[PDB]
């Protein structure tokens, strides 16, 4: 990495707010000398500012800049944009001693460009949320802050589905039968307060229709929902019940019940106000065909309805009854975007599994291309950037602790998460215009002082270690995703123009623009108002499965490429416009060779048989992910 320790006072900024930076100048030399920190402020390719500070330092002496010394004043940056701070530390000979880049996010609120992370109890402490772990939480949240995280998903900090956050000092989570976790409410409040200090929001996870089965009913049975057919929630004409091993765990209420709507909204309002939360991260147990209480005995299918057919109305009622609060509902596998397109969700959140049906058609949602397709489907239906839960690897064991997958064999060997696997999944979602909710503050020692990576639905579980390599590249990836949000997900659509990628020696590397096959440089274009982009995702010599359930048994580090050619056709553009464009082609990558820096590319303008111009773009390097940026 570097030792610049580049830090900002907040995670995110209002346009009318100053950015206070701190940075550390390290005289890593044997010579007493002026050490210079130069921080260039870029808005895409354009250098807006150079900031600069010099301090005379003795050998091995360091100096951290004080409040006021590096600042970007209020009203310096346009609103709802990402920026990059490109820092070089230099000695009195103009040798570069170190370099590090940091994004700056300026935005009204988190809804335009969500960058969402999880917070959850500590595995080493029964999954509890405890005051004694605040130091580790705060350390993780300092890191997420400098990664520009703007929102936080508080997972399993609730007492019960119907009493989510009572004003008591500590409560048991009695629905936790595996580890009997507890929550100290002062811990959750301190967490929320710390999130707020960074400019970020705190979302409370809770079900929307549920009550825990061993608590008195909050409403009488006229409000319950009933099964239309016998299945996994019990018998036709019985209350929809979630059970494990013939013990009822949860009962469900009718989304159309006005009394349930008023109950749960007010219960959430109170819970949220108790914690200082900013909104509701909603969840449902799964879809079902159901009957209202008064229809419970009907065998007439036309008297029944799919719960998902009423989610939009239910949500709209929640918004209306919770107007100052953010609202979203996890749509598992993204099955219902057309149903939910007009609901007043503030953000779209889909938890995606490899076994869901792809937005592509009749195939599992198993590859990087399937993640893009779902991101695009959401964008098309709502205009919003999809937040994706795509948990990585998920080691699983049988009863003899026999591994049921390769990742589980890595667990037995005390191995790490496969760094490039995680990064390629985050790249696939981001390059498509979405955001991979992957990062977690879990006070978990397998996270080695850094932030965790979500591996399973039960967020507190960390079976594999986060290498310092993964920690450091995750940070680079977050800066890229922030600094280039206006190119990735701000009125940017798929482009019908078809870019291709070649080596210097005759191979076409781009083979399947859908991203469903591996062993290729996955290459596709996007189109914004005055630009185009080309995403290059390196899958040379690797498979396209995003989850990497095999762990290290399936290598996910793709074959590094050098001196590639990318062609991009300029159908119907004149030679003079093409020549202007050809001088305005740039590249950036979150990978170590650039760490979000942008460079100019050598480009030639050629034509087809009919005088139609085509850019021939030289790409120095591709490690995992490159973005070409074409001003047009
Ligand atoms: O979209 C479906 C997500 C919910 C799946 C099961 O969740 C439930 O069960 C989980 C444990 O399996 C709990 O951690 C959680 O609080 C509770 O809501």
């Amino acid at each position: 990495g570097n030792m610049i320790n580049l830090t900002t006072d907040k995670a995110v900024y209002q346009a009318g707010e100053a950015v206070h930076l701190n940075l550390t100048l390290n005289n890593t030399t044997s010579l007493a000398q002026n050490i210079t920190a130069t921080a260039e402020v870029y808005s895409l390719e354009n250098k807006l500012k150079t900031l600069q500070y010099t301090k005379y330092l003795l050998p091995n002496e360091s100096y951290t800049t004080q409040k006021g010394e590096f600042v970007i004043p209020a009203n310096s940056l346009a609103n709802n944009r990402g920026y990059l701070l490109k820092v070089n530390i230099s000695d009195s000979q103009n040798n570069i001693l170190e370099q590090g880049n940091r994004a700056i996010a300026v935005e009204d609120d988190w809804r335009t460009f969500p960058r969402y992370a999880a917070i959850g109890g500590s595995q080493k402490d029964n999954n509890s949320v405890l005051t004694k772990n605040l130091p580790d939480y705060y350390r993780e949240l300092e890191q997420m802050k400098n990664m520009n995280i703007n929102s936080y998903f508080f997972y399993d900090v609730y007492k019960s589905a119907t009493n989510p956050f009572p004003n008591v000092p500590k409560f048991d989570q009695s629905w936790n039968w595996w580890s009997h976790s507890q929550v100290e409410t002062d811990a959750v409040k301190a967490l929320v307060n710390r999130v707020h200090q960074t400019g970020a929001v705190a979302m409370l996870y809770n079900m929307i229709l549920a009550q825990n089965a061993n608590e008195t009913a909050v409403l009488p049975d006229t409000e319950y929902i009933y099964n239309y057919e016998t299945g996994g929630y019990g018998q036709n004409g019985q209350v929809m019940t979630y059970s494990i091993d013939d013990k009822p765990l949860q009962y469900y209420y009718n989304p159309l019940s006005k009394s349930w709507q008023n109950y749960i909204s007010n219960a959430m309002a109170q819970a949220m106000k108790n914690g200082g939360f900013d909104g509701w991260q909603g969840d449902t147990i799964g879809d079902n065909r159901v009957l209202s209480h008064n229809q419970k005995d009907s065998r007439d299918i036309a008297h029944s309805f799919m719960l998902s057919d009423v989610y939009a109305e239910f949500l709209n009622k929640m918004k209306e009854k919770l107007p100052q609060y953010y609202l979203t509902l996890n749509d598992v596998n993204g099955e219902n975007i057309s149903k939910l397109a007009n609901s007043k969700q503030d953000v779209i959140y889909n938890e995606l599994w490899p076994f869901g049906t792809s937005a592509l058609g009749n195939r599992p949602q198993e590859s990087y291309g399937d993640l893009k397709a779902r991101v695009d489907q959401v964008r098309q239906a709502t205009g919003k950037s999809l937040i994706v839960g795509a948990y990585m690897e998920e080691p699983k064991f049988d009863d003899n602790r026999i591994p049921l997958n390769g990742a589980a064999r890595d667990v037995l060997a005390s191995a790490t998460y496969q760094t490039d696997a995680v990064l390629l999944t985050t790249a696939a979602i981001a390059a498509a215009g979405g955001y991979h909710m992957s990062l977690a503050a879990l006070a978990n020692p397998n996270d080695g002082g850094g932030v965790g990576v979500l591996e399973t639905a039960y967020y507190p579980t960390q079976s594999l270690k986060v290498s310092k390599e993964l920690n450091r590249k995750n940070y680079h990836y977050q800066q890229f995703i922030t600094a280039y949000e206006n190119l990735l997900r701000d009125k940017v659509e798929n482009d019908s123009a078809e870019p291709q990628t070649f080596t210097a020696n005759g191979r076409q590397l781009s083979q399947d623009a859908l991203g469903i096959n591996g062993d290729q440089v996955w290459t596709y274009a996007k189109k914004g108002n005055d630009f185009r982009t080309i995403q290059l995702l390196n899958l040379m010599g690797i498979t396209s499965d995003w989850k990497n359930e095999d762990g290290y048994e399936n290598n996910k580090t793709p074959d590094e490429q050098t001196n590639l050619l990318v062609t991009y056709p300029l159908t119907g553009v004149s030679m003079a416009e093409a020549d202007r464009i050809a001088k305005q082609v740039y590249l950036t990558s979150p990978d170590d060779w650039l760490q979000s820096s942008m460079i100019s590319l050598a480009t030639q303008v050629k034509t087809n048989e009919n005088g139609d111009p085509v850019l021939y773009i030289q790409v120095p390097r591709l490690t995992l992910w490159d973005m070409i940026y074409i001003l047009e």
